[PDB]
């Protein structure tokens, strides 16, 4: 029951899923004078995901990463509507989206209409295109444990917590003496997952302890462990083997201890089932204690992307995203678009890749709202004549702590980069600063890294 | 049971109570080399409460405003000891404080000894000479229902909690149509109190309205209405007469309903009951609706200082504070000193009485750390010849929203000042910025100013 239908003006309606990559992306490059755009998703704001490793441990403030919607919104021309909610299901023969839990209502360059609507009451939102970027959620692999002890590294919320497991380890460990076992335990930390994400979380741990915490309690920092396990061989297999190396090496260097060719079977309350697989072929068991663990490996499609493949015939075989055409239409609806990493086009789950199919899609949308066929659907995107999605790959990024980073830079054939270490660092902050997408979250980074640089991270437990 | 005595070293021990400005100010004097110091304070950081008010709407961070002791303790040169805990019960006879709830222990340059101490233990610590400066506590005069449903504006959770309230309450509002009486109850605030703090306060929050909630939901900014009450005539007394009117007509002039000669009778949980006490001298009552309570009066003793006057025969007749020396001994004991709030001089409970207290007491230990005696107590002050404490009032200052301020400056007698509006204003963040106790609280709060002069605050529910 309850059903929004705001369609006094004569343009068609656009309605956008999630606050993301592709969302923002998107919505910065639709054309709301040609289109009435309206965003679904249950956070109030934008998040700038290749920071998120530096919020646990201080180095950047949870604050300066994120980005309110409403700001996005304001600087567009025409009208957008954000509902504070999350998507529940997506009717493809009624064109609606069913939504939960409404905590707000937003209508900017709107000053008329009332909804009338209490808070987390059910409803559904009508349109007439659809652009799904919900994106993925993490991946356990069906490993029993992960959930109960472990701590993902997706969220906000994710950098508060394992703060605050990590300060209550370290203030339990100080009062325990020097040879306790439990004491080892507790200054014990596992990152699962050798991608950039999982490495530049043991970097940023690994240089609060050094830098930090050796200053004021130098006994606990040194008895403190970093774990970083793999199941490839390989740590950051996405570059040439060549920085691969020397990323390995760096890390072991800076003593972390790097864990290859390993799987997790079990993860208890205290340690971890790990089978690690040698040379010579030979499967071995190890238990890894730990008293803080990261959760830093892959993705799946959530359950309202699952439950889409059930009611689009040839959605069916379909798992890991929608199927998706060259011009980034669902396959088999009229009107559903999808990008980003809730959308399969043999493409890597990158915010790289998501940035450059929203603009596609925006580009096109732009283009297909100066026509009298768009003013059945499927059809017209030909006959007009206009080209497909063509993703060029610009490269890697990746930080390894202790001020050393590796780059690869290019744009479909060429390559030119400088991606060794101390310099490359230096690039990287540049680069970083570069693509952050608003000025206010710019200026927030560039003062917490000049903060850094005279007096050193802010890590309480209760902020 | 459970009895920690440091003293292999030959120096005297002097203990110290709370992490706010008179134990901060005292530690930064007090010669370490001369005497073993240690602090026992619940609370892990000191906290700049002139810039409090600015923290619930985010003119400023909480991380800006805070200082770790550890930091402090460590540019001292000698050993000081913070046991992260609160004191129950001052022991005079035994020469003990007794401790609740050890959340942590730090040992700053003493690479040695081990506690043995588990969590939550009951404790007691040994002392030669101890420093009282816990602090008061606010009062509610009896009024009921004040801690229900009110917020004290005293420390960091204090700013945290008003922030949840009043977004909540943003949040709720826009859902209701324009007339509805309950959209005008929860878009209304009320701040107790017409000192400092209070006027202060709805500065702030009116600052936050007219210029960061008009800019996008101007509908709202419009109807949200801030009350100030107090008892007394005059708002600001301590204050000459000329400044005090000034003060009043610009907070009426920035549409903030003041009400004087009002008495708050009882508080419920959507509105507050008053007496105002009129011209003519006939007294009525009002209802005033409210959504978020601020309450920002006056002191009342602390839960330990009241146990205390049971104990020592002459501390009987006492109340608001410690009857306290000349020379800021606590009048019937032999070791027991106290200053700031928690001690009563016949002097303000303002943070300029406890810093220079604090100055003194900590120069003459240094002094009285140089005779045979030293190494029975109280005639010893007298014998080697020195002087009293004679404060020094400096004058008074406050902030009155949309970049005004007063100001009054002084050194005993002669007075010079600049105390008129906007340019007191800039006096008034220089003096503001001169007076924090740390670099890195003062970069911050400098970064956060300018931050808000291009982007104006950062106003997060969940952050
Ligand atoms: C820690 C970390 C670091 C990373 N670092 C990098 C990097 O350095 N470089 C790089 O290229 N890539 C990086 N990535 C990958 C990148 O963040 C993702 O590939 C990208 O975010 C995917 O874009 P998306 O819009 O599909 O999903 P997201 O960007 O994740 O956004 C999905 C949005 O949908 C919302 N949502 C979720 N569920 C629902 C629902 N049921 N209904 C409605 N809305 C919903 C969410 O609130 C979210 O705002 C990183 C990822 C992580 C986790
Ligand atoms: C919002 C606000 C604004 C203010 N602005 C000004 C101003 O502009 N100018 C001015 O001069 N004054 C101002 N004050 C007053 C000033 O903050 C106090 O007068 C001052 O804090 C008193 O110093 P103190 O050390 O006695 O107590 P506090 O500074 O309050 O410190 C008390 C310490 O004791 C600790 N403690 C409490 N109970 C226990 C216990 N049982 N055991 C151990 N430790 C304990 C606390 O954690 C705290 O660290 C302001 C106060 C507030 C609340
Ligand atoms: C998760 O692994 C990673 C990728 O994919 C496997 C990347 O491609 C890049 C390259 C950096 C990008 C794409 C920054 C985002 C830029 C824009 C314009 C949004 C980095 C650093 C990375 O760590
Ligand atoms: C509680 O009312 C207040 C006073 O007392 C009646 C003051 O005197 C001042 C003046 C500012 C001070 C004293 C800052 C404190 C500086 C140090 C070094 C402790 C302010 C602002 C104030 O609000």
């Amino acid at each position: 029951m309850k059903v929004i239908d705001p369609q006094h003006s004569d343009k068609p309606n656009v309605l956008i899923l999630g606050s993301g990559w592709g969302a923002i992306s998107f919505l910065k490059h639709i054309d709301t004078k040609k289109y009435n755009v309206s965003i679904i998703s249950p956070r109030s704001y934008f998040l700038f995901t290749p920071l998120l490793p530096s919020a646990p441990v201080g180095t950047v403030d949870e604050k300066s990463i994120i980005e309110p919607i409403v700001n996005f919104a304001l600087k567009k021309k025409g009208n957008v509507t954000y509902y504070e909610a999350e998507a529940t299901s997506i009717n493809p023969d009624r064109n609606t989206v069913t939504i939960k839990s409404l905590s707000a209502v937003s209508q900017l360059y709107q000053p008329e209409n009332h909804l009338g609507l209490h808070q987390a009451e059910p409803a559904e939102i009508k349109y007439d295109y659809l652009i799904s970027a919900v994106g993925a959620e993490p991946n356990t692999f069906g490993i029993p444990g992960v959930t109960d002890y472990g701590h993902f590294l997706k969220e906000i919320p994710n950098s508060l917590e394992i703060r605050r497991t990590f300060a209550a380890n370290l203030e339990k460990a100080n009062l325990l003496p020097k040879g306790d076992p439990e004491r080892r335990r507790l200054l014990s930390i596992v990152v699962v997952g050798g991608g950039p994400t999982g490495v530049e979380a043991a970097g940023e741990l690994q240089d609060y302890v050094h830098q930090d915490l050796r200053k004021f309690l130098p006994a606990l920092a040194e008895e403190v462990q970093i774990h970083l396990v793999e199941a490839l061989p390989i740590v950051l297999n996405m570059f040439e083997k060549k920085l691969s190396s020397y990323a390995q090496s760096h890390l072991e260097n800076t003593s972390i201890k790097v864990h290859l060719r390993t799987a997790v079977a079990k993860v208890e309350e205290k340690q971890l089932l790990a089978k690690t697989k040698h040379e010579d072929g030979k499967i071995t068991e190890e238990t890894i204690p730990y008293g803080t663990l990261i959760w830093a490996t892959g993705n799946k499609a959530r359950p309202v992307i699952t439950d889409l493949f059930k009611k689009i015939p040839e959605q069916n075989s379909s798992k890991r995203g929608l199927a998706v055409n060259d011009f980034l239409q669902v396959k088999g609806s009229n009107n559903i678009f999808a990008i980003g990493d809730n959308a399969f086009a043999g493409l890597p789950p990158t915010a790289q890749v998501a940035h450059q199919e929203a603009e596609y899609l925006a580009k096109n949308f732009d283009k297909m709202a100066q026509i009298p066929n768009f003013q059945k659907i499927d059809l017209l995107f030909e006959e007009n004549n206009f080209k497909p999605f063509k993703y060029n790959d610009l490269g890697a990024l990746a930080y390894l702590g202790s001020e050393r980073a590796i780059a690869t830079i290019r744009s479909g054939k060429r390559t030119f980069y400088t991606g060794g270490g101390l310099m490359t660092f230096y690039l990287w902050r540049i680069l970083y600063l570069s693509m952050i997408l608003s000025a206010r979250s710019r200026l927030k980074v560039f003062f917490d890294w000049i903060k850094l640089a005279f007096f050193k991270r802010d890590f309480f437990k209760g902020l």
